[PDB]
């Protein structure tokens, strides 16, 4: 069976990666990954934050499948595990860096994990495995030395040596640990998991200076998002505000030193990718490049994520076929998700995917030979950061349709005409009959949920936040 090598960053946006047709973005590494596989042009995450999102990741299921619905608490266990499942097919399996669950040292089939959880302290006298080491390589430093916060908009060069950053620590175990790969016949099931780009934008100096002579994007702006147009100093704001006009340049500055922090991680990419080539390993894997959740950083004077909008949901989704599996390098342009690796993992380790998972192998759709894939993938987000931030949403990455469960207000954005979200075209009398549809697919879609969603075939208004499913395990 091949190596399974899950490659992934935390917060990274999918239009950031130079093979997205990102012009400033320096990302070879990844960029070669992707020309020797499938680039999937519309990945998903459908729970845009870091513990619903790896829910999905960990089960193959939907949100309302694996009941986590927002940002709360990843379950102990489930029925079906990505690790376990492998494990079970013979697999030696380990995790490296952010794993975000509950408790922070549960395995879930893993043989051992090696955690980076940033400041998160959870378990009983918890200390991360990077906290432990950096001690060891600097004893009485400050790992938090740079000054900015977990959730900061705000930017600076990291404070200590590029060899001391988590991102250095991520790439540095999992190059050992494939390197010192020597165990007969047992295919590896190696998960490395980046705390960046997520906040703080901490990029070293060497990486920000590749940056020196770049024009990086500005952020889009809605005719919509009038509610956050309001310019704000940042320096007088909340240092973590989920929304504020801090000006386009405060945005660029802030959005340059985050591709920095991506192109680091890109080059750890890079050392983990040579290792399993010079250890001859490359070729019989399955690898994996994906994010959990986007960074908005200033579009439509939003921050953060937990949002429906591209620069929210839409994820980096490369694969790289084993050389056997026999897949031509292209791209896809059908929805894809988080819950859609699981299964195709099961194929490639040649376990029969169960009934009860939602995502479905992607093998065929690579191979152009799939026959049955979904129109739309649904998406949504529990209450977060604010009373009106409470939606579901369909897309197929051509449309997306917007349910706002506290306000009753919708969105619809033609994404072929209007890539960026600019313009709400629910009260366009050309798309009434597209809304009609999409109405319909919410509907649909969130029957199941029964009569606090759902009453007489129309949508409800909600009062109350649903952040635990009935589907949460018990
Ligand atoms: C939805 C959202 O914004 N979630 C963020 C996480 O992304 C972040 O990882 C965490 C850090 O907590 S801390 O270690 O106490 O700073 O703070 C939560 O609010």
């Amino acid at each position: 069976q091949p190596h399974i090598i899950l490659i992934m960053t935390d917060q990274q946006r999918g239009d950031a990666m130079g093979c997205m047709g990102n012009e400033s973005l320096i990302s070879p590494h990844l960029d070669a990954l992707a020309s020797e596989g499938t680039l999937f042009m519309n990945g998903y995450s459908s729970c845009p934050s870091s513990t619903p999102a790896r829910a999905g990741l960990l089960t193959g299921q939907s949100p309302w499948h694996h009941g986590l619905l927002g940002y709360g608490k990843v379950a102990p266990k489930y029925n079906h595990e990505m690790p376990q499942m492998l494990k079970d097919a013979g697999y030696y399996t380990f995790g490296i860096g952010k794993m975000h669950w509950h408790p922070q040292r549960i395995k879930h089939g893993f043989e051992g994990t090696l955690l980076d959880e940033s400041g998160r302290r959870e378990d009983p006298n918890f200390i991360s495995d990077y906290r432990l080491w950096f001690q060891i390589q600097a004893p009485g430093k400050n790992p938090d030395e740079t000054g900015i916060g977990w959730n900061d908009h705000g930017a600076a060069t990291y404070k200590l040596k590029e060899s001391l950053h988590p991102t250095y620590w991520t790439g540095e175990m999992a190059c050992q640990m494939i390197q010192n790969y020597d165990n007969g016949n047992q295919p590896l099931f190696l998960k490395v998991s980046f705390a960046r780009p997520h906040s703080p934008y901490d990029p070293p100096q060497r990486f920000l200076d590749m940056y020196k002579d770049a024009q990086v994007p500005d952020p889009v702006i809605g005719e919509w998002c009038g509610k956050y147009a309001k310019e704000l100093d940042p320096e007088k704001a909340a240092k973590d505000a989920p929304y504020g006009n801090f000006g386009n340049e405060y945005a660029r500055h802030s959005k340059r030193y985050y591709y920095a922090n991506i192109t680091f991680i890109d080059e750890q990419i890079g050392r983990v990718l040579q290792t399993l080539k010079d250890k001859g390993m490359y070729d019989n894997s399955l690898i994996i490049f994906v994010s959990d959740h986007g960074d908005m950083m200033g579009d439509h004077y939003h921050w953060r994520k937990t949002y429906p909008y591209e620069g929210s949901t839409h994820i980096p989704y490369i694969i790289k076929w084993p050389a056997k599996a026999q897949v031509v390098p292209g791209k896809v342009d059908n929805p894809v998700e988080l819950r859609d690796l699981l299964p195709t993992f099961f194929e490639i380790a040649g376990t029969s995917v169960p009934t009860d998972i939602d995502g479905r192998s992607l093998l065929s759709l690579a191979k152009g030979t799939e026959t049955e894939w979904r129109k739309y993938i649904d998406l949504e987000h529990a209450t977060c950061y604010s009373d009106d931030n409470y939606w579901c949403a369909l897309t197929d990455g051509k449309i997306k349709y917007i349910w706002y469960f506290y306000t009753g207000e919708e969105q619809l954005f033609d994404l072929a005409k209007d890539p960026k979200e600019l313009h709400n075209a629910v009260n366009d009398k050309k798309y009434k009959k597209l809304l009609t549809g999409m109405r319909a697919e919410m509907i649909r879609h969130l029957s199941e949920r029964g009569e606090e969603f759902v009453k007489d075939g129309q949508l409800v208004v909600r009062k109350k936040t649903m952040l635990y499913g009935p589907n949460y395990p018990k």
